[PDB]
């Protein structure tokens, strides 16, 4: 038995084949523990993986094109998951989000499963990432009998974290800089969508940075206005995004297929936006693109690096993610580390 | 044949294998005794302990999670007794105490179960601590059958307060500091919810401290209006919490499941209230946190050990209250000691 | 799943909570992965801990009484371990030194435990320090999962060794002083106990000496007998000891409860000795006291570093050991240094 992120206790499968995905991202997790047959043991999954993750899934397809034939369960929201098609599924273990675009502790397709034998298991790597993060892959490895994977993956995941927080921990507030991190930035109807304590929040934290948004909002995710963003004029400026290149839609280019050039040239669109454009953080080049999905993935650890290389970026001059990146995947994945997951300004 | 706290004569069984818990945090005192099989002879318990302790309920829970199917009696108060409930459970022995969230020495539970044949035993660990804690616990080691763990914890127990009053017990009362303790501080409809000639207060005495309420009071429990607080204006602020870290409510954040920065950003909130403010204590950094459910258990060694340091920083430098639970746990427990009990302002 | 001292592959245990110490003092490669928790996971040990290293302990008894209840499998003997009371603690992992006070790779014990299904790890700080030292801890690292205090701790390690090899490395042989090291002087039945090639000839070797018996001597520890010491008259002289100050019989008085003119006075009673004290290295003052465990420590890098600045006093003026030892406490153990464990002669 185990305890699962939501506190309760399941009852671990003696064999696991048939695993469902209550948030297709949840994948990402899932993928350093299935070394070089990732998709093997997947009955089915959230669709947020294959439509809001295009790029990570063309790669996989390109190696593994039966991805394709796994079954979506719904698109993007947990309300358009059909729990008729799940359950003819006959999964042997659900993984589910405390948080996300799937069903979270409290929803019927959770107690449906309960009320059908199957055992659901909770994860977090979005909500409180610094809590959760590492818990959620040990807890993985027991249920899906890769204890071995999970084990290694901590282990590498703490010593590549240590390495920026036995300096960052040590940083008295007032050497801090001020930072926010603007969430899929142009992308939103309203801006700006950002975080508190917690999500992304939790690696400025860890970076040794100062979470602007930290004490505006009460969750792990939010908004502030831009006029409050101009007005508190931090140090430095964030702005995540995952859009494919060729993606006429407003937002920030970073994934699997994304060259540096049109990284670079997409990060600047977002930072000629009007009022953006004025920061002093923007005018000093202390502007960065970060992926967004790094804001529920246990590779998180990618993003702490590039975020201690921007807060301090000599006492960080030696540390290299793009080295953890090829470090990670060569030990973990069944694919190829390819593309631009974080860009500077130009 | 043995007097417990309410000064009546009981058997002791000769084996005892059904133990009904009147209040269900009664349970700390029969975990010192249990060894590494804690809920192995617990027939029920009122709820207060499952409910009122969640942080400890779930880390028992992860190693133990028979402890969900022991039944619950009630919910936190006296009145929510089934009596029938009680009685179907076939208890052997019965401990309830002198006050607290359970049936009291004159309840006509009580009177059933002497009707029907079931020993009670009162102990005592909330109204008269200095009084009781070591009888409760000779007394619970006789009826019980465990007189070995109970003479090893009152050893343990007078030593590591002997630590405290071979120092204060010499120190004349013009030169003992002021304090306030504010139960459940933040967390009551009407403020401020405190301890009298009883309860913390004998906490207070032992650690050489000088009780504000003490003469405000007849009982062990009682309330003090906020002006009067700031009036009288009192060296030392404290305030007692258990307030999980994820639960929105006010109150102090303290337990199994409490970092310390959850605990000083919690005690931190309680501070700035109105009022509390602009206490001397507050404005001097003389303001601290104490897990509310020391008020009923005879772990409130740890509590008073806090309590002598907080008053004589220096006197109790090298007393270590952590290494005091630590060995608590080690000795008598079957977890392992997480979490903050005790919290100083930043 | 590792490969021990021995060359034996050992499997590496899920969990471990029950630690068997074939010699006690191994306990001090342990304390440096238990942070706060030492003795958390001891089932038993050997006793020269407890009676070979009086002062240490008691240092670590009065902050953790329980240490007392620790199982003694046995005196300062491998003979003496009755293999019956071992078993009896069910161990999960048994901690072998190549050679020492208990038993070795080929004793029936390790047999014993291996039938029993028990996994027997070697370690080796004593024998071939330099080989030995760095490999042990790593090795303890992966069986104890303390992966992240190993790998901190053979950092410090070779930081502070390389602050002596840096230097060392470069003298020439001929420019390289003669050293004898006569290990728990004063205190044997016959002169005079000493290190070859292997133990605190290591230490020689490393910090840039020339050790007189490095080719008397086939093994590790052996004799050379007092003349042929006063014929090689070598440059400088060291005696070890671990006396404990109320200790009227011969020997060197070094260790966590001793002070600087106790070890001062004790160590002019092993130089004014017959035939010592015509020593060239004795008249000359070049004569010193180094704390005789270290003849099996991983703390052994502050005896590197004491030997190179007594070998060279001006190149090594900069270099602190004592320093050292504070970095090592504070960053790794859970009680405070004292006493001490180097002396120069008046
Ligand atoms: N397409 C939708 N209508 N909702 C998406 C579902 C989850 C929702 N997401 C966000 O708020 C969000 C914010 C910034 C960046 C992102 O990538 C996001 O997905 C969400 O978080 N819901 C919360 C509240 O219900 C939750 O799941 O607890
Ligand atoms: N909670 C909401 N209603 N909206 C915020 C999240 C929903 C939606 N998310 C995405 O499109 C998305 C894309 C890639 C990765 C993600 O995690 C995503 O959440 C969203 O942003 N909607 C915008 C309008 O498009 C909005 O609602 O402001
Ligand atoms: N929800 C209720 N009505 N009562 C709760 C339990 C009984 C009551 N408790 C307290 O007053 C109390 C006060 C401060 C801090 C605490 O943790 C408390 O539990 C109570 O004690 N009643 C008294 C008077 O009869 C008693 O039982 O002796
Ligand atoms: N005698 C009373 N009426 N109130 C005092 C106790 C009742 C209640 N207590 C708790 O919720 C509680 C929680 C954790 C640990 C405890 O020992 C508790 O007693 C209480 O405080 N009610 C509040 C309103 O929430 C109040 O009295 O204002
Ligand atoms: N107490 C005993 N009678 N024997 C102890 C056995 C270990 C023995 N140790 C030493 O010879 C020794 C020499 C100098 C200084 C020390 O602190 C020592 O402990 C020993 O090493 N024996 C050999 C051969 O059996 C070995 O263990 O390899
Ligand atoms: N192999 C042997 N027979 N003797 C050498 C070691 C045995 C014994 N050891 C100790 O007293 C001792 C004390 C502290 C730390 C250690 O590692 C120790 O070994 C010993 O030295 N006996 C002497 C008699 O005085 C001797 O054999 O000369
Ligand atoms: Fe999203
Ligand atoms: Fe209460």
């Amino acid at each position: 038995n185990i305890t699962d992120m939501a506190g309760r206790s399941v009852v671990i499968p003696a064999k696991v084949e048939r695993i469902l995905l209550g948030e297709g991202r949840l994948f990402y997790a899932v993928s350093l523990l299935e070394g070089q047959k990732p998709f093997d043991r997947i009955v089915g999954w959230q669709g947020d993986f294959r439509k809001l993750d295009t790029q990570t899934y063309a790669v996989y397809k390109a190696k593994f094109p039966q991805v394709d034939n796994i079954p979506l369960i719904g698109n993007t929201t947990a309300d358009s998951i059909s729990p008729e098609k799940v359950l003819t599924l006959n999964p042997d273990i659900a993984i589910f989000g405390l948080s996300g675009h799937g069903p979270g502790k409290n929803s019927e397709l959770v107690k449906q499963l309960e009320k059908a034998g199957v055992p659901v298991v909770f994860v977090d790597f979005r909500t409180s990432p610094l809590k959760n993060t590492l818990p959620s892959m040990r807890v993985l490895g027991k249920v899906l009998h890769r204890e071995q994977q999970a084990n290694d993956y901590i282990k590498f995941y703490e010593d590549n974290v240590r390495k920026v927080t036995e300096i960052t921990s040590k940083i008295p507030a007032d050497k801090k800089p001020s930072v926010f991190i603007e969430l899929r930035a142009g992308a939103m109807e309203e801006c700006c969508g950002t975080a508190g304590k917690g999500n992304m929040g939790d690696f400025i934290d860890q970076a040794g940075g100062n979470n602007m948004a930290k004490n505006l909002l009460p969750g792990a995710l939010g908004t502030v206005n831009l006029e409050k963003v101009l007005s508190t004029n931090p140090d430095i400026y964030i702005a995540s995004g995952g859009k494919a290149p060729d993606n006429n839609a407003p937002g920030v280019s970073l994934g699997a297929q994304v060259t540096k050039e049109q990284a670079q040239s997409s990060l600047q669109t977002i930072l000629d936006r009007k009022g953006i454009n004025t920061l002093s953080a923007v005018k000093n080049g202390r502007s960065y693109g970060i992926w967004h999905n790094f804001y529920n993935s246990p590779y998180n650890v990618l993003a702490i690096q590039s975020f201690a290389k921007w807060f301090y970026p000599q006492q960080f001059a030696d540390l290299d993610p793009n080295n953890t990146m090829n470090s990670l995947y060569s030990q973990f994945l069944a694919i190829e580390p390819t593309g631009t997951y974080w860009v500077d300004s130009t």
